[PDB]
């Protein structure tokens, strides 16, 4: 299945691995903070999704916001980005090396693009990926969900799980 073994820096500053996030619903989505509309819109989406998740199913999800540009995103950089879309959003960063593994894992594609304006863009892939409490993959959403098709659609795979 897509994912596997990652060991990863959390946005508290602890290192984390895949068991980290057992024991709960999570969703990850792969980003960076330096992203000017699609990942603040995609978080924003998220964020509303979890509390209408939690409102309709009573199941708490957690949201995990993965960085694919450790070189700008550090560990207090990502804990200041992920505080402003929910107090639940886990920010994940680490190594170019450490961040390479588990886009490899995830089947994530991710590249520098050079830029006047910001130093540089990342280019990457515009996933959302619904993990079970025992961080087995379950399903994928992209770009085209609005909050309500990413709410109803995880609540569906919750209650058939
Ligand atoms: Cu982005």
């Amino acid at each position: 299945a897509i994912g596997g073994p990652f060991s990863l820096i959390r946005d508290d500053g602890k290192r984390v691995t895949e068991k980290n996030l057992m024991g709960k619903w999570t969703i990850l989505y792969f980003g960076f903070t330096h992203c000017p509309d699609i990942c603040p819109d995609e978080l924003i989406k998220l964020a509303a999704a979890i509390d209408k998740i939690k409102e309709n199913s009573g199941v708490d999800v957690v949201p995990v916001f993965i960085s694919v540009d450790p070189e700008r995103d550090t560990v207090q950089q990502v804990h200041e980005y992920v505080k402003e879309f929910h107090p639940k959003l886990i920010g994940l960063t680490g190594s170019p090396e450490e961040i390479k593994s588990v886009a490899r894992s995830y089947r994530v594609y991710y590249m520098k693009t050079e830029e006047e304006d910001s130093d540089y863009l990342v280019d990457h892939s515009i996933v959302m990926y619904l993990m079970s409490p025992e961080m087995n993959f379950v399903k994928f959403y992209g770009k085209n969900h609005d909050v309500d098709s990413l709410t109803d659609g995880v609540v569906k795979e919750i209650r058939q799980y």
